DNA sequence: GACCACGGCGCC
DNA sequence: AAAAGGCGCCGTGGTC
């Protein structure tokens, strides 16, 4: 390309280099643009940002997030990553996409701009005739990138002082647990080392091995194995308690307060748009899609996520979402009827599990039932189910039979999906998002059957993901108009922040947008809560 | 200081 | 651990 002075003309493709991967934390080291046989390199990258109308190119959203951080309204536009991801969701990195579709991801901005331009050309050509993938690009992925940029640049408020205090309390309880473990072992060792713990449990103490690890075949010390050993030795329960506390402390309580941004005073995640095999988003640096909520300490941590002074959090969560999607995809009359009548399969399963009437089912019990309901749907074994429920194998086997007997057209949809997947090489969501699964034709049964579970899960999980993405794209401009903010997405949940005076109105509108996004053969229902913290907003 | 593979585990 | 699926981050162990 012919070198030309900055600035580029409108429509140019951008290339940029960051000091680190996270756009909220990165220094913009270089900026360039390419169009019409020319490359334009910016002498001063930050000032040069002001010249662009949109970020068009590889990782466009990251540049937009940095621009928004700097107080510039620079929206992301075309991004070859999104085109590539729609063609094949194994396309997740610019290194891989570049190699596959015509170039090399280097560390120079001008080369990145040139690459973006030519990749766009080639990938756009590949989507010619792919009407359904093109619809996803234009109606979902491209506009969603703009929404995600705003979410990333906004961040969420965290009660740092509360977490710092919590750390000190948890540290004292961890000390009590570890001291007991070492007493019971008869000697100290590194309790954080599963290799050292394996030797203590299975060699030094008398305990029976229950299972083996996947890659290296060591005797497992997983929570599932320890659960099976609860009655065998007092050290086991102490280890389980130690694990719960150290997991929460090392992953959330200690690291999060150190990640507050100096300018915004908030915690900023990244929402990765080309990261999963099914079309789900992922969240990283830090992951805010796995904040604890199940246990009492986990709940205390979730309460640290709070609204800005004068604002409230609004949390919205699709009810039984993958079951509703399954009803639509499979067309099972019984399942469709369940949702037309307003029943709750999670509450029903929970009633059976704990042997209590539906009115007696508490939230933790219902959570337990969700694990069981989705476990069974996506192929859990009777053995595993029997162990997790602590019921005889025969009882677990029976539950699985009746589960599918109740909804007969589900297994037929699974078989049809797998057969088409074998022929075409891919399975697809309602909207035509594809996942390639070549191991459907594997000659090794365990491999093939694992592939089958991945394959029939994808249309369900992916359709639910598509629906949420479409809802975000529709909702965002409405929130902007009301002065509200979209903060987080957690798969089938959104967390918004609204001025107190408008929170009730925002909650109502968001619920309606989400429920009416793309009507199915069954109603979509959305549960909504409002609160000063994330935990209180979900109750 | 960094990378990796692994086991393990937090969420959906 | 066991025939649930989908993620990212932890510390360990080993290395570079
Ligand atoms: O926390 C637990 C275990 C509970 C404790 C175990 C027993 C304790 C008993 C104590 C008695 O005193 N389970 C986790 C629950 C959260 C979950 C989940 C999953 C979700 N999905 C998919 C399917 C689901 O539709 C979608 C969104 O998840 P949710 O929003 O949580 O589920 P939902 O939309 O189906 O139901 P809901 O929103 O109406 O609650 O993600 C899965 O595929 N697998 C899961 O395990
Ligand atoms: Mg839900
Ligand atoms: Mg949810
Ligand atoms: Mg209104
Ligand atoms: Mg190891
Ligand atoms: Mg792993
Ligand atoms: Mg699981």
């Amino acid at each position: 390309l012919e070198e030309a002075p900055w600035p580029p003309p409108e429509g140019a493709f951008v290339g940029f280099v960051l000091s680190r991967k996270e756009p909220m934390w990165a220094d913009l080291l270089a900026l360039a643009a390419a169009r019409g046989g020319r490359v334009h390199r910016a002498p001063e990258p930050y000032k040069a940002l002001r010249d662009l109308k949109e970020a068009r190119g590889l990782l466009a959203k990251d540049l937009s997030v940095l621009a928004l951080r700097e107080g510039l309204g620079l929206p992301p536009g075309d991004d070859p990553m999104l085109l590539a991801y729609l063609l094949d969701p194994s396309n997740t990195t610019p290194e891989g996409v570049a190699r596959r579709y015509g170039g090399e991801w280097t560390e120079e901005a001008g080369e990145r701009a040139a690459l973006s331009e030519r990749l766009f050309a080639n990938l756009w050509g590949r989507l010619e005739g792919e009407e359904r993938l093109l619809w996803l690009y234009r109606e979902v992925e491209r506009p969603l990138s703009a929404v995600l940029a705003h979410m990333e640049a906004t961040g969420v408020r965290l009660d740092v002082a509360y977490l710092r205090a919590l750390s000190l309390e948890v540290a004292e309880e961890i000390a009590r647990l570890e001291a007991e473990v070492f007493r019971l072992a008869g000697h100290p060792f590194n309790l954080n080392s599963r290799d050292q713990l394996e030797r203590v449990l299975f060699d030094e103490l008398g305990l029976p091995a229950i299972g083996k690890t996947e890659k290296t075949g060591k005797r497992s010390t997983s929570a599932a194995v320890l659960e099976a050993l609860r009655e065998a030795h007092p050290i086991v329960e102490k280890i389980l308690q130690y694990r719960e506390l150290t997991k929460l402390k090392s992953t959330y309580i200690d690291p999060l307060p150190d990640l507050i941004h100096p300018r915004t005073g908030r915690l900023h995640t990244r929402f990765n748009q080309t990261a999963t095999a099914t079309g789900r988003l992922s969240s990283s640096d830090p992951n805010l899609q796995n904040i604890p909520v199940r246990t009492p300490l986990g709940q205390r941590i979730r309460r640290a996520f709070i609204a800005e002074e004068g604002w409230l959090l609004v949390a919205l969560d699709y009810s039984q979402i993958e079951l509703r999607v399954l009803a639509h995809l499979s067309g099972d009359e019984n399942l469709i009827r369940v949702f037309q009548e307003g029943r709750d399969i999670h509450t029903e399963t929970a009633s059976w599990m704990f042997g209590v009437p539906r009115e007696a089912v508490d939230p933790l019990m219902r959570r337990a039932a969700k694990t069981i309901n989705f476990g069974v749907l996506y192929g859990m074994s009777a053995h595993r189910l029997s162990q997790e429920l602590a019921i005889p194998y025969e009882e677990a086997q029976a539950f699985i039979e009746r589960y599918f007997q109740s909804f007969p057209k589900v297994r037929a949809w699974i078989e049809k999906t797998l057969e088409e997947g074998r022929r075409r090489g891919y399975v697809e969501t309602l909207f035509g998002r594809r996942r390639y699964v070549p191991d459907l034709e594997a000659r090794v049964k365990s491999v093939r059957e694992a592939a089958e579970r991945m394959a029939f899960n994808m249309p369900v999980q992916g359709t639910a993901a598509d629906l949420m993405k479409l809802a975000m794209v529709k909702l965002f401009p409405r929130l902007e108009e009301m002065g509200a903010r979209m903060l987080l997405q957690v798969h089938d949940e959104l967390v918004l922040e609204a001025p107190k005076e408008r929170a009730e109105a925002v909650a109502r509108l968001a619920k309606e947008v989400m429920e009416g996004v793309y009507p199915l053969a069954v109603p979509l229902e959305v549960e909504v809560g409002i609160g000063e913290d994330w935990l209180s907003a979900k109750e």
